[PDB]
């Protein structure tokens, strides 16, 4: 009667209203948009380098480790200033895309939290890994204004 979904991080059935599925529709749309941006032939190497660490992050809630360079990388990026609308007028594809991306990041983070406000999660979801997903944001969005 009331709809149960699977979730595969704790390889359970989760209630279909719970705020797992929110975050994970998050990750997924982050992703996505890299993917976008992998598809404009602009950047492709730290395009991918930053989806490897977002899916590297992402999956460490059920397994998935940083090497030390890209650690490095995130330890050494600050969140820099910004114009939104200045790379919205122009329109470079590319550009728009990893701040969709961004996007998506920064409201994995927040459902991020709200997840680790839940019985099933408050173990499993470590403020270490929110920290990492947050950096990556930061490195989306120095590489996007580049």
């Amino acid at each position: 009667m009331d709809i149960k979904r699977y979730c595969p991080v704790t390889d359970s059935e989760l209630p279909a209203d719970h705020v797992y599925f929110k975050f994970r529709s998050e990750i997924e749309a982050a992703e996505a948009y890299l993917g976008l941006a992998i598809s404009e032939g602009i950047k492709v190497r730290e395009t991918r380098e930053i989806l490897d660490i977002i899916d590297t992050v992402y999956n460490s809630l059920s397994d998935s480790k940083l090497n030390d360079f890209q650690e490095k990388r995130l330890n050494f990026t600050e969140e820099d200033w910004y114009d939104i609308k200045e790379k919205a007028n122009n329109g470079n594809r590319w550009s728009l895309y990893m701040f969709l991306a961004r996007s998506a990041v920064d409201s994995a983070v927040y459902w991020s939290y709200r997840m680790k406000e839940t019985e099933e999660f408050k173990e499993i979801v470590k403020e270490e890994m929110i920290s990492k997903l947050l950096k990556a944001g930061y490195v989306i969005l120095r590489e996007s204004l580049g």
